[PDB]
């Protein structure tokens, strides 16, 4: 939801396991060919940034599964970045 | 805490012991895949590096629990570079 | 067939044994380079992946022979999966 | 032949192995220049279609040759496409 | 069962008869190649590591084999865990 | 012959001596540094497929040469195997 | 044949004689290099396990013989053994 | 000479020990850093390619001690190619 | 200073310790997302070169400190250089 | 000390008694674990090389110990060794 | 000195002691990380190659100890070699 | 000289005496490492191997004074070997 724009910065500098999201996004909101493309990019902050820029495609929904596959994921982040 | 991050330097280039170090940290804050990825690695201090890298997502209480960890591992080491 | 598409993430993150899976494979879908690529990949997630990029070119043939590749395999793996 | 052209899009979108096919059409009908301009497209449906991009230069005998490096290459994903 | 991983760094650091486990492990659960891999491994605890890096593919049962095993082989070990 | 590379799987899996035919096909066809790399490596099954990775620039005189030794060394897995 | 496969932990755990069985067993399977290969190990379970390490490239007539011996050397544990 | 462009394909897809042709060719036409940059290089038929990329600088001298270098290297995977 | 500008070339193609650099310079004139995009650089003088490229952003302190780094780290290069 | 250091060739090139040095160094320097690493080690001067590895990450402290168990060890190394 | 350079294929390709020359030459020119990473290399030729891909930092004396430490361990190899 | 490298398989096969030659060679081409590294291989053919890997790096003489060292200590062996 909301969370994910309202912080992007700091999803951006922070996060640093970028292979389980797009494990857990793939097929649902994720094509193949984005897959390749945003995986091939080298640095982790510049794929947090790629990713990124196709959100203004998604729904409501599309930023919920992002939120929970980023509270399964990494739970002391979300935690630490809420407070 | 903070300890960690301004001595990143002495500890990528003097500790020696890393394994028992991950499994110190394994399932709480690192994860299978991860730990994969740094027990391939091949030097120390490189295996260093790449547990490094991964910091910046954590919180207070990661770093807490890997100061306790080099306390409880090499309580000289932590000794000899607070001083 | 369908089965290795639908639990993607599973077999990504779970299977332990991809050599087998490419010697047995190998000849008939996986040709010489690609097995080159794709063994010198460091991590067994990674070298997943890179596997799993490979399939969108493949058939329902190529796709039958991996799922029969994992039951003679792991068969508890599989078995698990499917419940 | 009209093969390749009639099914632009499956080509663009499910070959996987790109280097063979350059290597092998490489010197006939592909000088370099262009060989590194396309080798340096980072993702494989991108290079497809930086490469399709250049067949209105093509006469029949070109295609034909694609057309047989295709099936040389990948025999089931031409078999699956024809069907 | 859940068991050998709550205690998994206790079952590394401890654990000193690994032969007779890959003697009863084999051929039920492990196969001929990863004994032979396990085998050459120098150390007591780099074998006990490298074994627990194969259990994510197992499922309920080749653990609850495991705990059969340790239970059989060292009584003491595994009764001075639970407490 | 083309016998070792339809069976490659089974060469692969049974194999149990390399040590007498790195020593057999040494100087002719097996460089120094070649035997070095191939003598390094951990386990069985591993070394035999580090010794075909290297096969593709081989004639047909040294597969052949390669099969005599094995019929030298193992006549009994070549019996089984062409059966 | 399949006794000795279907028994293994058993007979690694409770043959004591070895030193006949390698003789039985030399000159026809067993070549030289392997004798004293396995003759260096210390104890009787590493001299078994030597042993049945080079079991995977053997045939049934080879199991056949093995069997034999083991049956004509000590028949108490082959009785005890097949009940 | 023109033998090694007129195969370039076989070069490309069948060579295995290219090491060897990077110790030999340094110093007279390979440098430093673009001899850094192949070794980095992860699979075989890609390093024979990163090499053959710097062709069209090559005069027939540096062609002529290449084909030299892989007579003398491999005769036999030559012997076969011109066949 | 202006030491290091001035042998640019000298600097980019004869430096062989880069990882130590990268840890010393890091925290103070270094940021989190510089240090992981010139980590994955593939060759030395590249990595020199990447590193150099944000160098007209610093001021004197940190070309004093990074040339202090050298002094210290390689007596012997820089002692060759200005000589 | 700094004793140890200056005179590494030395100490890795003489030294004969590993055992001893080990059972007087475990426990409130050597770990367990790092000391069924180092005993593995097959040769003298590689058990002395294994052991050096583990030094940055010590205090002062600690090479006074070893300085004195080495003293207390071996009288004509030493003596022979400071003049 | 220049000796060593006009010879590395030599060089790379013939020495069999390494871990001396490495003990020699440590602590003056050679880091400690330099020496995890060079001896973690797996075969001789290669811990050649690694070491050589720090000759361009190095000075005049920096190689001429190097050839000194040559000169004392194989004297018959660089005798050999000059002629 | 050229005699025992042309006849390596039948070496490393049939000496049966190494002690001997080892204190023969002491010293003058064999290093006290490199003696306690070729006595701590367990079996005759591989302590034979050990030794013939460290040959590339002698010249004629250190051939010839091995030859006449297995002329001095096996006369048959020589003998037979030559016919």
């Amino acid at each position: 939801l909301h969370f994910i724009d309202q912080h992007r910065a700091a999803l951006i500098a922070r996060v640093t396991n970028v292979e389980w999201l797009l494990d857990a996004l793939y097929g649902k909101v994720l094509t193949d060919e984005q897959y390749q493309a945003v995986r091939a990019e080298p640095t982790n902050p510049s794929k947090m940034r790629k990713l990124f820029s196709f959100t203004p495609a998604w729904n409501w929904t599309c930023k919920d599964l992002l939120l929970q596959a980023l509270r399964e994921s990494q739970s002391y982040l979300v935690e630490d970045l809420e407070r």
